[PDB]
């Protein structure tokens, strides 16, 4: 349930941490790492990346990193913000939604 | 993506309402849909709840109804799934909230 709970979510939460900074998928499992979605690999998000960037919710392009070799940097397009508006939204509804049911 | 929201969600909503009422699925449907919920469809219920039954999880009985129909309730087993699950979500939304605030 706890890799069927995340779908849909995940994909909302990689969006919100390409908005607060341009990143590339190991910044990116390393911050949900930390949040703390600790049973989550970086193949995990390197299929979602893939999906963000097909949909052009997100661009993708090529930078040095700290400190030497390229990497695979993301950003978030204006479809993409709006993407991400609409998760929270949707998630705040499901979110109360849910939660008049706990008690 | 709504219906990839509701993936894991639903399937726990659905032992919730189990375990507050003793009911069916046409009922079970109905119930989400007015909370709710209103992409649910009832075969996406009836789907879930042939699952719960192969784990264990719920018993059901032909009964009849206020037409007789099959009613559930929530085994031991199915009772502690229901309470992981609300701890489990408890964690989820406390750190999905604490990144939009940020």
């Amino acid at each position: 349930k706890q890799t069927e709970l995340l779908k849909g979510i995940l994909e909302g939460l990689v969006l919100a941490i390409i908005q607060r900074k341009e990143t590339y998928g190991y910044e990116i499992t390393k911050i949900l790492n930390d949040q703390g979605f600790t049973e989550i690999v970086e193949g995990t998000v390197y299929t979602i990346l893939l999906r963000l960037e097909k949909n052009q919710w997100v661009i993708a392009e090529k930078k040095p990193s700290e400190k030497g070799p390229m990497r695979k940097f993301y950003r978030l397009t204006s479809s993409g913000e709006a993407e991400l508006a609409d998760f929270w939204q949707r998630w705040t509804l499901l979110s109360k939604q849910v939660n008049k049911m706990k008690k």
